[PDB]
């Protein structure tokens, strides 16, 4: 799975540890191992949210399987937590656009994951 | 809707009001009301486009609903508009990537929009 | 074709004409001209792979046609190649995202490619 997170906050907003906290969490969340967990946080951009250049994020989430209504409602509970815990984000001012990637749609280590 | 731009125009050539125009010229194209618009401008990037690194774009609209092929192509002559009109980037020097998301596949305020 | 990587691998460390070598390459194996061929950098991310940050990459390539299981293990080779060779990241530490676009969904030169 890869998590990325495009955020207003500044850098020094983000905490140490950030990365570790999200591939754990998802590692979890998601049931695949650490070792597949790929995350991204890139704060300090120049974006919107209803107009409001309050703190926001917009964030993607795709996985290979492990994707459907439930899961990706208990993923937006998870995930916006962390963000308003760690990131002092409001939870609607987060979009997080969850994507079913087909194995043979992912390449890794020269080839696929088909 | 989510409307994100990278192009490597630098930020001192992105005009001040710019995230305002998008978010509202959006609500009006997409229909949705301006509190769910969000936007995201990238500048100063590493791109090229045809092999040459002259002023291009390269953008994703995001939206449950509201795509298809005559909505995007009333999309694409706005956003290549305000593209050219405020960035200075030729039409044909952009490209943007429409996804019809379905709201299941969409996190917002600790749930998805199902 | 669009081709965007995403690394932690610094700035200074990208070759001059890696665009270039990135552009004439995705042309060839995607057999679409290079005039077609968008290419797009990011260095210097805050990222992590498999919980840690040695050298990774998370992409993407979007084309309207062109994607399937043969053609993306052929892409994931050239790819996970030429990070490999250019910016000495592993290829077990690359994901590259394959988007098989409709061509109504790709905005270009104020309208679609349909």
């Amino acid at each position: 799975p890869m998590f990325i997170v495009n955020t207003n906050v500044p850098r020094a907003s983000v905490p140490d540890g950030f990365l570790s906290e999200l591939t754990q969490q998802l590692a979890q969340a998601t049931g695949k191992p650490p070792q597949y967990i790929a995350v991204h946080v890139v704060p300090d951009q120049l974006m919107a949210f209803g107009g409001s250049s309050e703190p926001c994020a917009l964030c993607s989430l795709h996985s290979i399987g492990k994707i459907g209504g439930a899961q990706n409602r208990s993923y937006s509970k998870l995930l916006c937590g962390l963000l308003a815990e760690r990131l002092r984000i409001s939870p609607d001012r987060v979009y997080i656009n969850y994507y079913d990637m087909n194995a043979a749609n992912v390449g890794w280590n020269n080839a696929t994951f088909a």
